[PDB]
């Protein structure tokens, strides 16, 4: 004879009547036949029919068997032969369906074009039938779907379906959750967390801050300084999102002028610079990350002046020897200046140090003139140091030193002169003849032939005017010639002029009177 149970009721629940089955009023000494490790049942003689001891959880004894069946047998001491039953426990929805782990995550490129399916956890339910798993339902979400492939076994395949394209620059990982449904009321379920984690795709290029790098810097700026600092953009992963950094213009003299560091970005100055040569430094740089994906940006590099150069003087004209007779305004130097540099590092300023004998005149542009102030006189000063000092307008000064030399010429202004005003000379009667009798001697304060001295004597006629006879004198002796004898007796004394005159046009003379005195003897 067969039966049924509901399976976990509490020990004496109601089992078909044995008795009545059998045929015998409820002294029988009836026994139960089965042996098992331990036994759930056991007949009651309040009624005559079978109540269970044990709990009966069949999961545990058939498991995912849709029917589980105990047949046991029975013995009555009564009668001789044994009496065999069987007794099938049905399900009743207890067990809650159940996954593998608490969290579970599925990988899912960036690339992933929508449409694709992927894989989700399938649950197992312990019951068998409406009570075992019955459904799926996902969280709703905007990049999302849910997926069922139900099947004649019965057992549902659940998989997601990807609608919008997904990027992990804006979001690495999504938060879904999974329900698990079974059809046994009241339903039992269970949800399960699952992490959406996004994969890289090299996407993203490098992208500058800036489209242009600018920087103003001084020429003298010392090489191994840092210019500035270049950095680009890569949202990526790994060695996507790595930045290497190079020049684009790879020829010319600026890649020796600047230093690019691979890595960092720092742009660094090489070589030294210079306003005058070039201040205009146009370069383009160039990142790339671990793909052939690069990204450009422009550095400008601007250059200004420093005052590091001195005035330079160019001499058109120079007179070394001037006329003494030169009017005040007379030039004597013709020059102009220039300087390397510009603005007020490039203007120059021309002083001569304030002396009352010359004067600077800037006559046009910057073009110097230095002239006279005064007349000048080379028997006071033959001779002038002039120190022309060109310091230029910038900060700090830089000042160049011109240096001239003066020596003034010799114009015949000064007439010879005598040592004395007059002279006088005393000889006796005798006079051997022909004889040198006296000395005479003169000076001129100027230079060369305008001081040398042509000794003449005036033409006065003497009685048949012996001037010439009486007396001569030699135009570089400076000394005094008597031709003939003297007697006290003819003449006494006699009184001449003696003249003096410079040996070059125009001529400066000057006469002096000169007496000679005879002296008296045994005649
Ligand atoms: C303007 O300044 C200069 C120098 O800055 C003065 O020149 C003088 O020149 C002589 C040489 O010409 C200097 O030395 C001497 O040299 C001769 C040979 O030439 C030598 O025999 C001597 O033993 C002596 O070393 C002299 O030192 C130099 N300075 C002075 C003060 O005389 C020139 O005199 C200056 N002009 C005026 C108007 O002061
Ligand atoms: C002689 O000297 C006097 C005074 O120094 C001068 O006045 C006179 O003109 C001179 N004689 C001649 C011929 O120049
Ligand atoms: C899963 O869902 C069932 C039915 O919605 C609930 O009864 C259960 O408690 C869990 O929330
Ligand atoms: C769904 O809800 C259960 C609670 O029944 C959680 O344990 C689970 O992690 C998910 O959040
Ligand atoms: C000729 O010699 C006489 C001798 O007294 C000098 O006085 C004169 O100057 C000239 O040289
Ligand atoms: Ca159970
Ligand atoms: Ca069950
Ligand atoms: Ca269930
Ligand atoms: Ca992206
Ligand atoms: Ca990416
Ligand atoms: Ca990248
Ligand atoms: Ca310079
Ligand atoms: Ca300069
Ligand atoms: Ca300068
Ligand atoms: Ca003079
Ligand atoms: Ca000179
Ligand atoms: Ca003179
Ligand atoms: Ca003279
Ligand atoms: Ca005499
Ligand atoms: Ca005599």
């Amino acid at each position: 004879i067969r039966y049924s149970v509901p399976e976990e009721t509490e020990k004496g629940y109601i089992v078909g009547n044995i008795s009545k089955d059998l045929g015998l009023e409820p002294e029988r000494g009836v026994r139960i036949i089965s042996k098992g490790k331990t036994q759930l049942f056991s007949l009651s003689p309040r009624s005559g029919s079978l109540v269970t001891a044990g709990r009966i959880d069949r999961e545990e004894l058939c498991a995912q068997s849709a029917t589980c069946l105990l047949n046991f047998k029975v013995l009555v001491e009564d009668r001789v032969k044994l009496y065999g039953v069987e007794v099938e426990v049905v399900d009743i929805n207890d067990n809650a369906p159940k996954f593998e782990a608490e969290n579970l995550f599925v990988k899912i490129s960036e690339i992933a074009a929508p449409g694709a399916r992927y894989p989700l956890p399938e649950a197992v339910d312990p019951d068998v039938g409406i009570n075992s798993l019955q459904s799926y339902q996902l969280s709703p979400n905007r990049h999302f779907s849910l997926h069922l492939q139900t099947g004649d076994d019965g057992t549902i395949n659940p998989e997601l379906v990807l609608e919008r394209t997904l990027d992990r620059e804006e979001e690495p990982t999504h938060h879904l959750v999974l329900t698990a449904y079974d059809g046994g009321n009241p339903r039992r379920s269970s949800t399960a967390l699952i992490q959406v984690t996004v994969l890289d795709t090299n996407d993203n290029a490098p992208v500058f801050d800036q489209p242009v790098y600018r920087v103003k810097v001084l020429e003298n700026v010392a090489p191994g300084t840092l210019l500035l600092t270049v950095r680009a953009s890569d949202p990526d992963e790994g060695a996507n999102g790595k930045v290497t950094y190079k020049f684009r213009k790879i020829n010319e003299k600026h890649s020796l002028l600047f230093h690019l560091h691979e890595n960092t970005g720092e742009m660094t100055v090489a070589k030294n610079l210079d306003y005058e040569e070039c201040s205009l430094y146009e370069m383009e740089i160039q990142a790339e990350d671990g793909g052939g994906l690069k990204g450009r940006t422009k550095v400008v590099v601007m250059v200004e002046d420093v005052n590091d150069n001195r005035p330079e003087v160019t001499i058109t004209s120079l007179f070394s020897p001037v006329r003494e007779d030169a009017p005040p305004g007379t030039v004597i130097l013709l020059f102009n200046a220039h300087d390397q540099d510009s603005g007020k590092n490039g203007q120059v300023v021309c002083s001569i140090q304030e002396n009352p004998s010359f004067k600077l005149e800037n006559s046009v542009d910057d073009y110097y003139r230095l002239l006279t102030a005064q007349i000048l006189d080379r028997e006071k000063a033959s001779e002038y140091n002039i120190t022309v000092t060109a310091t230029d307008r910038g900060t700090p000064s830089m000042s160049t030193e011109v240096h001239i030399t003066l020596y003034v010429a010799d114009i015949n202004d000064n007439p010879p002169a005598f040592s004395q005003t007059s002279y006088s000379v005393y000889l006796p009667e005798n006079n051997p003849r022909g004889t040198s009798i006296f000395s005479v001697s003169a000076h001129d304060p100027d230079d060369e032939e305008n001081a040398k001295v042509t000794y003449s004597l005036v033409e006065n006629t003497i009685q048949g005017a012996p001037l010439s006879s009486y007396v001569s004198i030699n135009s570089d002796t400076g000394v005094l010639y008597a031709l003939q004898s003297f007697d006290y007796e003819q003449f006494q004394n006699l009184q001449m002029q003696v003249k003096a005159s410079d040996n070059g046009h125009p001529p400066l003379s000057s006469n002096v009177s000169l007496s000679v005195f005879l002296l008296d003897q045994n005649d």
